[PDB]
């Protein structure tokens, strides 16, 4: 955490046409972009939202270039608004699962990155979590894809905590930097 977070979107591919730059939470572009092709992400983690006031599907950003939306798994051109992802400092991530509510029945731990549930734990869907450290992506599909969820340091004793309305969950990613 040297520099401070940037990120700039850009009208069309490529990082051409009209942009903005944005240094702090925005929670609505559309006064200012009314599409976005292409990001820049020079410094920080971002999550941008498909509407403004940070509502619709969430994608992560992370550091670089992404010259179309399909980079950021977009379903099109369309953010109204975004987040800079605040990192705690200290301990590295830290992450429970768990097969039912509450933190109910079979739980499993990790550290790292885990691209798929079911391979490492054999649990079909999450219906709790607990991240005892750092901060998270929840992914509905293995491999990181389909739809994306931010898990700050907490408790979430089902899967509306989260912000999801299904159980599914298949991979997640900590978010170091």
């Amino acid at each position: 955490s040297r520099a401070g977070p940037k990120v700039t979107f850009y009208e069309d591919k490529n990082f051409l046409g009209r942009r903005y730059e944005c240094d702090a939470d925005c929670p609505d572009f559309h006064t200012y972009l009314n599409r976005c092709n292409s990001i820049r992400v020079e410094g920080g983690t971002w999550v941008a939202y498909e509407r403004p006031n940070y509502s619709g599907n969430m994608y992560v950003l992370r550091r670089g270039e992404y010259p179309d939306y399909h980079h950021w798994m977009g379903l099109n051109d369309r953010l109204g608004s975004c987040k800079a992802v605040h990192i705690p400092s200290g301990a590295q991530g830290h992450i429970q699962v768990f097969e039912k509510g509450d933190f109910g029945g079979q739980m499993f731990e990790a550290t790292e990155d885990c691209p798929s549930i079911l391979e490492e734990c054999h649990f079909r869907e999450v219906h709790a979590c607990r991240v005892l450290e750092g901060i998270w992506v929840f992914y509905e599909h293995p491999n990181y894809r389909g739809r994306q969820y931010l898990l700050p340091k907490g408790e979430y004793r089902q899967p509306v905590e989260w912000g999801a309305v299904t159980p599914a969950v298949q991979s997640f990613r900590s978010i170091a930097e």
